[PDB]
């Protein structure tokens, strides 16, 4: 099977959300991306909803045409929406009210128990479960653990390697994760911080399934189009696998 | 004289200051819409340089082909920047730091000699200076007695008319304005949510200089890319007049 | 003033209803069409569903940027569910449950109790409503007098026109008509069979608001995509004002 | 030997027919389609002539630069319209006057002196024969048997799987279905509810030789145009090739 | 009204005749042209069929939008094929079996009783004929008193000047038989060698009704495609009028 | 090395030539085509100048940024010219004057002199010269025996054949033949009837090293523009031997 | 009647001569430019061929299809060249410092014997000569003394105005000067230092026949491709205008 | 993994700097190129900064999203800017007489404690050092020898051939030096004159890490436009590497 590219749009929605205004729509942009590469559509519903909202949610789960990925805490009231919604996928992350950005992987070793319960609750309503994580083996062993069928490997520390050496060694601690991770039978994913310039190497891992992309492809949608932006992320990770 | 289009590229910065990484570059973002149809770039340095930062500023100072028009708060920090970085156009506007944006106008009438001398010193460093103000005769004579040559007429309430009624008396209102700003020898700007639908009927006031517009357009640009979406804009603003 | 242009997107759910599946979605061709010159979008919500349904007019209320002109006929179920819309725009139109598509003017002359009260009930709630009516003084005299501010002129007679000469009349019926409207304090739409190549005679006509078209642009969209289909068009619609 | 596509251009005539226009033009969309990485055009003449119409396969038959493929039932009518035409191939499918779409496959296996002399028929006009049959290995011996050079594997089911397992299972059935097909000496075929998300899984079954596909393309062309419809289509059946 | 483009697709039959395959198709050529400016379709059947044929003719009479313009010599062969074939145009011009192209205008003040009858034959076939002339008083003179209701007036000499000074001539020559012909009543047209770089002066005439042109639009195609070519030289056109 | 793309451009030429005027210019057209895949322009200057003339020879022969293959006939005129010109390639053909085109290929056996002689003429002028010939192994041993360094083998049965079976048989033997004359030592090319749909199946032919294509890709561009139909025929033909 | 526009391509050749590679080729420039809005092409054949060479000029002089502006200095070298070549228009201009005036123009008033020498000999020899000078009224009764029947107004200090204020001044002083010359019979056309920004305003002045643009079209091409910028700097020009 | 590309952008400058305007501006260029392929931007500041300026360079370093290829000749001067600037990557360049060899490259072989001084210099500053050289054995033991991490292979013998035959042996050449250096333990890179249509076989050299290449895609974008030249050179690219 192909590598799948999940593409975020939260970042469509922190435009929007700078002013009153109801443009740019996420909506818009969804069909955009479904068009242009996209295998997937990916939502973090923030508890602070700083870019999605819960009308965003509930209008993209009646419009998508592929399936929805809702991105969220682990808290009741997440939990609560995401059984409602029965998004296709959920991804389960770690949050801070205020943080500028989705900082690191679930602690699902040291909340085996907090992890059990949400994946068994979002797994009775048919989600298919994903937890974030760092490319870290106990967290992977815990992850399978506690039941859930995907991990999705943080790539931040990779993205943000000062030098060419620290790279390398973010990169092969992330091949060596998702070959650890796929002999426990986990399905796994990776994203954050993926750039035009840095995916290649990450697609290039023959375990991963699918990557959730954001701000890169946002970032050039602005200059370019989301079609192409999306078309070009598209076009160069399937490249890394041929 | 054809009426002339300003583009606000602040909200680049927006999506990129969303994050710790540096692009979309708002300089990049200045080169494409000199080039299809904006006549001069706007950036607004705010006091917490939530989106515009001082690196942009001197980068897009040494980069623009146009000109810069400096959207600033009447403060000494501001000033002095102003003074030291010589834009060729100054927009003096009121700011608070946790506003969503530039709410109203200057209170201008109300502070007759701060103003008096922002103008007298930025005037001074060669800076032609514009005062953003509502579409109120007090403060357009206040504007005029003070020695500013540019007014800019907030169009805010315009765009937020709640019915085609409230649109229309908001309209004649700032129509009323500009030819009253004119006849007491300013030139008249105008800016403040413009968009794609209610921007011809700002364009078509024959008084208007130069049309400030930003949001609008960075919310198509995720669409299409910056470079129609300025092109769009300035298609429609020559059409209004013709 | 400019000429406006309303586009239906009634069949592209045409295309859609021919299968059980849910693409081409009227949500996606509203945003393009709103962006690519249409002013306002139109659906007829038909007593049979046979495109348009509840859903689509739900998820349209909500993702609309400009503004909908909902066409139904004069029912008890279309204007209770009109009311609770609260479309900016209404236009009443004669529906037979079997017909090929709208076949032509309400008979507002001889109904004037029923049209009197539909067009009371909807300005109620805050509606703009539009009689459909043939290009016929006695009917627009009606409209006029039962308290629609808007009438929309039939072009189905004028688009059928089997020879130069008949064509010609049916324009001048047209125009005559349309001046007489607006004498009336009415302000006049006009569609039904507008094409490529007869819109020009139908836009230049000075009194002319808005235009209604949707079976020539989607025709031409199959084949070069919406976003040209409808920039064509408004295209040739301002150069016929010119 | 190249995985072909195969455009079936019926549903720009379900857009043409709602109303007595004559546009979009079927004639006109083969051109593109053939153009645009179509190898075949495909058209389904219905008892009901509710699209495609006896002009339509008369003049394509006379502008196509490909092949035309004739969906028909069998009946003596159709027979006959094929035996006259001479399409390059004819795929032979079951038909209910009333029914939505190809409901799927043929009952061969039940009817083996009907289709038997079916295909002995067109084989005699030189048409070589389809035979549109369920991925069953009883009703693809028989289209064997029964003389048939081709069989159409029908990926409805396939396509309306309501879980990825259904889809995993429905696919696997696909796949075994058309190596024993291969086995028997048969071309193999496959359509219906092919998508531009769906297509790759069945383009990388290696014995398939055309795929025929309508509704998606279509659906995506009022959109983006048919040509771009058309070449994304076939650009995604040759990556899954490779 | 509006200037309108005739688009002559001969050439486009002249490059498909040069082999014995079917492409380029003039069908093909006509959809293009229609939809990019064009508001009539030209074909000159020659006695030769050099390039349009019967086949041409015959099929492209069923698949235009617009109207077929039918280029003839007046001889009973193609008086015939006139009648039954009912172009909404018929344009007559004189005819050598083997002359580069069309080389000057009718002789129709020297041949009156054989025009009055071709244009009282094809007139009770309904079709509007046109008589090809020079900007010549007396044959504009006799086109008139023979019947016909338009006359095109033969743009070559314009077209060939070799001195800037010939060219001002020729257009001042064309612009006074112009405005002659149409004091008798006649509706005029102009064609034959007019481009990209001439056209504008002889769409600035406000008599002429429509153009008709061929060879410099295929030849600008074949670089840069139909749609272009048509969409280019209407947009001149059209700016010669404002 | 990868399979090269030579375009013939004589009917850009025979547009032009079908007029007096200059335009479409050959010259224009191998700028675009060396830009969009083709890796040699090719020209056949045949003894009635019908198309390619010695103007067009002498400058493209000053303007090509690739190289030149001239095509011509085994005559003392064209053996001067060709020596005078100096063509990178030079390609033997039979020809007669009134001929659609180039029909088959040279007679070498039967005339193993007369081919020997100019095979050392033009050799020893520095050009790389190719006989135009049959896929028929008599005329490969002569053109192997007589120094030729290429041979073009006829691809015009293949392109013609009538059924699918009779162009597997010609394909097949094509296959052969290029085999065996790679096994002589001859590098080999093909040409003559290959369009968009054929071309495939001939450029995955491993001895191929260059295709010789002119006809559909001008016939492509009239329609598409010259660009894209060359880059459409080189990406196919990279797809082949992918 | 329409302004019209002459591109000057030389620097293609500066960028091609940068190094000793053919690439680019003002040849091809040329034909890109002369569909996309040019009404002729200008070269500068320096003494030094810096940039444009004999070449250049002899083979532009064959495939141009509009006319060449050969722009040279006033010597007994390039006299004999343009008699020989002639050109459509002969531009001269300084190329020594005993030649030109202290702002860039060529010095007429001090060289009336050589320039009316000049102008004579080129007008014998069908060339329509225009003298580059500077908004000078002395040079300009110079031109019209010495029998010049073009001018070509200096556009560089305008250009370079330093301030709002002074290019007012300079524009001010070109429309002066193009009036003026205008009183004596002089056609004038203006060039040096446009812009896509400065451009509106030199266009807007009724006197000028064509502006000559070369730098700023070629800076624009490198980015957006040589079409686009040609097309864009027309479409400024006529908007001007309008 | 994947083979690189480094654009190089001198001679945007080249076409800046023929006059005294800014445009058109690196900065610029530098965005586009790299996000259209290039996986690098190249800047040759030379003493002279005949095209690239100090400016340019302290500019790009700031808005540069990949990384800077600093090209500079070893000069006190031109250590100390990249040690200050801290490019990436620095490539070491023969600049005068007395520091190339006959063919282009850098002489170290002859300048062997310069070199080895730079080398640690530059390397302690954190940059990685490319020695431009000849496919030249000699030079490459020296730049082993003296602590290059790279070497950067001149192309320019290869890309200026005369002959098939003297152009595969240059390829040859290149290829053998290039695994002799990889066996040194050096990596390594090729460029100067590669174009479009000579750059796949220096690509489908395996040891080659990156190719720089500049003149070429900069005489392709005045034609093209920049995105496409960059984008079609690194599509070439990876073609020759599948
Ligand atoms: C779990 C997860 N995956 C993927 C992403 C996408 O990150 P980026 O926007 O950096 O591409 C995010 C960012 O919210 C995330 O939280
Ligand atoms: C202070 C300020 N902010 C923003 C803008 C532009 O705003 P918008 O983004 O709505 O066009 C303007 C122009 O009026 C302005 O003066
Ligand atoms: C009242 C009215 N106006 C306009 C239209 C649009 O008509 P068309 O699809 O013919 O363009 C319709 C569709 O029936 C309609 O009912
Ligand atoms: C009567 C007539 N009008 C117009 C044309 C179009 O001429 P051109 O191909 O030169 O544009 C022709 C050429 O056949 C013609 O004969
Ligand atoms: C003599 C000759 N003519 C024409 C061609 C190209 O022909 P076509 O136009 O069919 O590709 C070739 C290449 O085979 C040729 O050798
Ligand atoms: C006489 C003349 N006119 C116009 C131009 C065009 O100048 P620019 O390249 O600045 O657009 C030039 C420069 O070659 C010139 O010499
Ligand atoms: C060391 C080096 N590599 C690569 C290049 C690129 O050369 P070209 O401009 O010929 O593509 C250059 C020329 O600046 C160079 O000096």
């Amino acid at each position: 099977a192909e590598l799948l590219l999940g593409v975020n749009i939260d970042h469509i929605a922190t435009l929007r959300n700078a002013r009153g205004t109801a443009y740019p729509d996420p909506v818009q942009a969804a069909f955009i991306a479904e068009q242009a590469g996209a295998d997937g559509i990916t939502v973090h519903l923030r508890e602070d909803r700083r870019h999605i909202t819960d009308r965003d949610v509930r209008i993209l789960r009646q419009t998508l045409d592929t399936r929805m990925n809702l991105e969220m805490a682990v808290t009741e009231e997440m939990l609560a929406i995401a059984v409602e919604t029965k998004p296709h996928f959920c991804c389960l992350v770690p949050e801070k009210r205020q943080e500028v950005t989705t900082e690191g992987g679930l602690d699902v070793a040291g909340q085996r128990d907090k992890m059990r319960d949400a994946c068994k609750r979002l797994a009775d309503a048919g989600i298919q479960v994903s937890l974030f994580i760092d490319a870290d083996e106990e967290q992977i062993k815990a992850a399978a653990e506690v039941g859930a069928p995907f991990i999705e490997i943080h790539t931040g520390c990779y993205a943000d390697a000062k030098t060419d050496a620290e790279q390398a060694q973010e990169l092969a601690r992330i091949a060596k994760a998702a070959t650890f991770a796929a002999s426990l039978g986990l399905k796994v994913n990776a994203g954050h911080g993926l750039t035009y310039h840095n995916v290649k190497a990450i697609a290039a891992i023959p375990e991963m399934h699918e990557l959730n992309i954001g701000h890169a492809i946002i970032g050039r949608a602005v200059m370019t189009g989301l079609k192409d932006a999306v078309a070009e992320m598209k076009r160069l990770m399937l490249e890394a696998r041929g």
